[PDB]
């Protein structure tokens, strides 16, 4: 029912301001919240700020002098500018949408790459270890997701990601499975500490998994654990 499509500069000159859109598509919606999040370099997950149905906005605290997120209602769209870039910022930008009223689904976008040429805060840090592993077919498989501190398990996410995709919504609520994802598939944990099991290795389950995280601001993801298969 909803699509969004990032658009912009692809380069961008230090000191700059960094301008993006997000286009949002198909059914009209009563609630909830349209969120910048980009990727750098490596692949870590950076949660910027979003904007709700009532126009408040959140921002990460690293980024909170720079940045504004701004709509245009009328238009469908939803604006992210970011002020003095530097070569930190270089990442894919992704917009996402997301409705508390309904925790099992999460829309993202395809991603726009943007390449470069204030306020004080705290985060929960989510360790992903390890950050590569290789497992055969058919093998059982268990990734961990390790919380600097507690989170609350309703609010403990996880993604799947393939290369040239944008991170999908596998796990919500530490152990409820998403639309689309096989019921080989489970999660489990609490507190600080939380794990993704795969009961029967496929081919197709190669890929990123990372942990999320928003019992606390600003939210936050894991490293990430990339799965890959064995045998060549
Ligand atoms: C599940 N990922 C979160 C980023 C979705 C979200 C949750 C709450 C909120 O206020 C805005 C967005």
């Amino acid at each position: 029912e909803v699509q969004l499509q990032e658009s912009g500069p692809s380069l961008v000159k230090p000191s700059q301001t960094l301008s993006l859109t997000c286009s949002v598509t198909g059914d009209s919606v009563t609630s909830g919240y349209w969120s910048w999040i980009r990727q750098f370099p490596g692949n870590k997950l950076d949660y910027m700020g979003y904007i709700s149905y009532r126009g408040s906005t959140y921002y990460n605290p690293s980024l909170k002098s720079r940045i504004s997120i701004t709509r245009d209602t009328s238009k469908n769209q939803v604006y992210l500018q970011l002020k003095s870039v530097s070569s930190e910022d270089t990442a894919t930008y992704y917009c996402s949408y997301f409705d508390s009223d309904d925790y099992a689904m999460e829309y993202w976008g395809q991603g726009t790459s943007v390449t470069v040429s204030g306020g004080g805060g705290s985060q929960i840090v989510l360790t992903q270890s390890p950050a590569i592993m290789s497992a055969s077919p058919g093998e059982k498989v268990t990734l961990t997701c390790s919380a600097s501190s507690s989170v609350s398990s309703s609010h403990l996410y996880w993604y799947q990601q393939k290369p040239g995709s944008s991170p999908k919504l596998w796990i919500y609520s530490t152990s409820n499975l998403a639309s689309g994802v096989p019921a080989r598939f489970s999660g489990s944990g609490s507190g600080t500490s939380y794990s993704l099991t795969i009961s029967s290795m496929e081919a197709e389950d190669a890929a990123s998994y990372f942990c999320h995280q928003w019992s606390s601001f600003p939210f936050t993801f894991g490293s990430g654990t990339k799965l890959e298969i064995k045998r060549a």
